[PDB]
């Protein structure tokens, strides 16, 4: 069986995009946003009104310095040792120290550094600031850099130091196995990120295995190091944010939910049928999946290398929607059965390129209308694929079972009637830096979505052959009436037969050919 040749000029195939369900239009009436055992809410829900920056709850700063919550910098327990009159050691408030370090003009880059390091003295002789020093003096002109130091940086310091009156409620850590949600103000997030920018957060820098060894970086220290060329475009994009939220205090709310599923489908038996597909080689997930569930091609440590190294799908999403970065403050690494769902973040910048082609394009005025909880109508899910080192590895059932489960966990929304759930807006998940095969993930995903009762929208990101092969396969499986079960079974029939005992680094027969042949020929 060789697949039927399809319309050679057309840009998309399958169900027309504008027929897929999308929020807010498809959404269930959200209930009274109340705090609960599983939902921390850090603003005044009674006072919550369109256009008005939310008042934080409770009104005055309550601190928790422990292993259940973020260790806020401004805590009275954030200490450093100090010699007294006699030489005997006492503790000094690190917060005060920070305050009086950052309340100074920064008229050169050397100053900002001096500042950050005044509290981070252990890393005086470990933290490179080239990238910054370069950005300020060489990449930004007299005009731009003047606006940065008498305006933006001081504005950032203001919201940074207002933290205790902004994030008055303790932020719990979203640990492994917790099914928990946090919802906080865009304003609150900007304060924390401002703090992140000034490398303010305590106990989050150990090379040595610490308490937070299990969590991603959050201080921005690494954005300052290296002779890397993409650092500046990164800075341009984050300042675009810091400039937008200092000038006009944002009035939205944002929700982070960790999801852990303990019980999965018995895929061999799964009776549910395939869902509707729309696949296109133009568009992008952020660009075109307006209203749908947009996937983040995530690292287990969420956000990937946004604070320093990387600059691919996730890092990019996290830069254009910087409010996602704060997820790193409190989200432990993802186990194989976990994900992070962020409803509410805004897009502040537009871009061009990818990896080392990345340029900051312009500011973006996010268009998304807000929901019942004053959260933008855009829901990202971060799911982490496996980073396959040898290409065949991924067809081992265990590897397929897993990628299936992750995808599932990221899509499934327990309790929710399918007819309310939007489409999933995805693409070549795990088939870039993580080096997996697109044709397989495509299927896997398409199977998981099926199991989740969510229709898919796949962006092939330029690859039009993929658009066809994808589509061809979807339509072949569908007209031949196949459920998730059989389609899974065949994937293992593929392993046993071409992969299990394979001399070469690649099989003689690719997946789709094999599947086509193995069902109806
Ligand atoms: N905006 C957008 N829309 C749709 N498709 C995209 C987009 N950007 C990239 N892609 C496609 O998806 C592929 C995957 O991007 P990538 O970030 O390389 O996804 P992976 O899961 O393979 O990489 C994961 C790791 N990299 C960054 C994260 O920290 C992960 O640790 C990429 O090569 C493209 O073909």
């Amino acid at each position: 069986y060789v697949p039927p040749n399809l319309p050679p000029d057309k840009k998309w195939l399958g169900t027309p995009i504008e027929e897929m369900r999308k929020m807010p239009r498809c959404g269930v009436r959200l209930p009274l946003l109340r705090p609960s055992a599983s939902h921390t809410v850090t603003v005044r829900v009674d006072l919550l009104r369109a256009g008005e920056v939310p008042k934080p709850f409770p009104t005055h700063y309550k601190d928790l310095w422990d292993n259940k919550h973020v260790k806020m910098p401004c805590s009275e327990q954030n200490l450093y040792p100090v010699e007294d009159e006699n030489g005997e050691r006492t503790a000094g408030s690190r917060w005060e120290l920070i305050q009086t370090a950052l309340l100074n003009k920064f008229t050169r880059p050397q100053n900002l550094k001096d500042a950050i390091l005044k509290y981070n003295v252990a890393y005086s002789k470990k933290w490179d600031f080239t990238a910054l020093v370069d950005f300020w003096d060489k990449v930004l002109e007299e005009a731009e850099a003047q606006h940065l130091y008498q305006s933006i940086l001081p504005d950032m310091v203001k919201i940074a130091l207002c933290l205790p009156n902004i994030c008055t409620q303790p932020i719990p850590l979203l640990k492994q196995k917790m099914n928990h949600s946090v919802t906080m103000s865009q304003e609150q997030i900007a304060s924390l990120l401002a703090n992140a920018f000034f490398c303010t957060f305590p106990r989050r820098n150990a090379k040595m295995k610490s308490e937070y060894s299990s969590y991603p970086d959050i201080n921005f220290n690494r954005l300052f190091e290296g002779r890397s060329s993409r650092k500046p475009e990164k800075l341009k994009t984050l300042f675009c944010y810091f400039r937008r939220v200092t000038e006009k205090k944002p009035t939205g709310l944002v929700t982070f939910t960790r999801q852990s599923l303990e019980d999965f489908p018995e895929w061999e038996r799964c009776d549910k049928p395939l869902t509707r597909l729309h696949v296109t080689y133009e568009g992008t997930i952020e660009g075109n999946g307006r209203g749908m569930l947009q996937v983040d091609f995530a690292n287990r440590f969420v956000g990937g290398g946004v604070t320093g190294a990387g600059l691919v799908q996730e890092e990019i999403r996290f830069l254009i929607n910087p409010e996602l970065i704060v997820s790193r403050l409190f989200t432990e690494v993802l186990d194989h059965n976990e994900c992070l769902i962020i409803t509410g973040t805004e897009q502040y910048s537009e871009y061009t390129g990818y990896a080392e082609t990345y340029r900051w394009a312009r500011s973006h005025e996010d268009g998304s209308e807000k929901d019942d909880w004053q959260r933008c109508c855009t829901e990202i899910v971060a799911i982490d694929a496996l980073h396959f080192r040898r290409y065949l590895d991924q067809f081992v059932p265990e590897k397929v079972r897993r990628e299936l489960n992750k995808a599932y966990c990221g899509f499934l929304r327990p309790g929710v009637p399918p007819e309310n759930l939007s489409a999933v807006a995805t693409g070549n998940w795990g088939c870039g830096a993580f080096g997996g095969d697109a044709r397989l993930k495509a299927l896997i995903q398409l199977l998981a979505a099926a199991a989740a009762e969510r229709d898919v929208v796949y962006f092939t990101f330029g690859d039009s052959e993929l658009m066809r092969d994808i589509y061809s396969m979807h339509t072949f499986l569908t007209e031949r009436k196949l459920n998730v079960g059989k389609v899974y079974r065949l994937l293992l029939r593929y392993y046993r037969e071409e992969c299990r005992d394979c001399s070469s680094p690649g099989p003689d027969t690719k997946l789709y050919p094999f599947i086509y042949h193995a069902a109806e020929s």
